[PDB]
DNA sequence: GCGATCAGCT
């Protein structure tokens, strides 16, 4: 897993807060998965914070709001520089004990992997790098951001540091976003338009990055999503009007130790078993990442799992065919794993990677 | 009381 510093920058910190981070003369962080934020609220790091006041966090706007909601992060308040999305700003790194000074421009870009998640494009004195972050993009999608370009063709790029959750041909495809939310939204219409007492269950992970579900079923249904705690997004409306706390609707994202055992006795996470004294009828819906060899027989993106159960097709992170796509594009001179996942090996990851890096 | 680690479990 990604440590924090990348060797052509190693005086910042990206998604990594301990040990040698402690002494880095600027943070990032690319979204608020609890993944990429080991240490920023260590005691250790709130107490430098005191001492270096000129030591900055920088990420996202969406990012920035996300993390000053959890009590925990509040004494970063007013050591957090959002950057806006797609605007090269240029950042004046300051050493503390030695007074050296080192100029960087950093590029925000969409991830599409959470809320505010961004890849961080760095360029300085020591080279072009891309710090992807947590991504899922689309075949060509690196194609068509602009800011990776120099005159029509892509910028020189000596290091990538890139999201290898699914660096393996087993993963070769992963259906799109819009397959997996178009098979969701069927299967939600079929059940609860069969009477007001049909509801869905959607089995969410406690984690940002379901929202884009949530947000189009409301949309395409009139139906806002119940959720257990809504106040993360209090100053975020295009979310915020799709969610609910009113327990009242037909589509439930709320969450419970016991949701289970809840489900098994027909009750929702949020405790009600009925309306107006009428059991209600639950289908849960778990999102659930699913994917396809080469040989390009896809099956369907909703598999029935029980009598009142469905898996549905639901990917935070890029296919293998989406990151050699990725890879491939932007040929750059290094490539690097941000992770070895737990059936893979560095080796392995590097004989799939050094193809697709120059020569 | 809190943090960091992990079994256990989604
Ligand atoms: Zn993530
Ligand atoms: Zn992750
Ligand atoms: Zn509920």
């Amino acid at each position: 897993s990604f440590e924090g510093q990348m060797a052509e920058y190693p005086t910042i910190s990206i998604d990594r807060f301990d040990r040698e981070n402690l002494r880095a003369r600027a943070y990032f962080l690319s979204h608020c998965h609890k993944d990429h934020m080991k240490g920023l609220r260590a005691p250790t790091l709130k107490r430098r914070l005191e001492c270096s006041l000129k030591v900055y966090l920088y990420c996202s706007p969406v990012t920035k709001e996300l993390l000053l909601t959890s009590p925990k992060y509040r004494f970063w308040k007013k050591r957090i520089i959002s950057i806006e999305i797609e605007t090269p700003t240029q950042i004046s790194l300051v050493d503390e004990a030695s007074g050296e000074k080192e100029e960087i421009v950093v590029t925000l870009l969409p991830a599409g992997h959470c809320p505010g998640s961004v890849m961080f494009l760095f360029q300085g004195n020591n080279g072009t790098v891309l710090y992807t972050g947590d991504f899922r993009l689309a075949q060509g999608e690196a194609a068509r951001m602009e800011l990776l370009h120099s005159g029509g063709r892509v910028k020189d790029i000596q290091s990538v540091y890139l999201d290898t959750t699914f660096c393996d041909p087993r993963f070769y495809q992963i259906p799109s976003r819009e397959e997996c939310l178009s098979g969701v939204l069927e299967l939600v219409r079929s059940w609860i338009t069969r009477s007001p007492y049909h509801v869905v269950w959607l089995n969410c992970k406690a984690a940002y990055g379901y929202e884009y579900l949530f947000t189009n079923l409301s949309e395409e249904l009139g139906v806002q999503v119940h959720v257990n705690k809504l106040d993360m997004f209090r100053n975020m409306p295009e979310i915020l009007h799709h969610l609910t706390t009113d327990r009242n609707t037909q589509i439930h994202a709320c969450r419970h130790p016991k949701a289970e055992e809840y489900f098994q006795w027909s009750k929702l996470p949020c405790g009600i078993t009925s309306r107006n004294r009428i059991p209600l009828h639950i289908i849960s819906i778990k999102p659930s990442t699913m994917w396809f060899g080469e040989r390009s027989r896809k099956t369907n993106v909703i598999v029935r799992t029980g009598e009142s159960s469905y898996r549905a097709c639901f990917s935070f992170h890029s296919s293998y065919s989406e990151i050699k796509d990725f890879l491939s594009y932007l040929c750059p001179v290094n490539a690097y794993p941000n992770v070895i996942p737990v059936g893979t090996t560095m080796d392995k990851v590097v004989e799939i990677l050094k193809p697709l890096c120059r020569s």
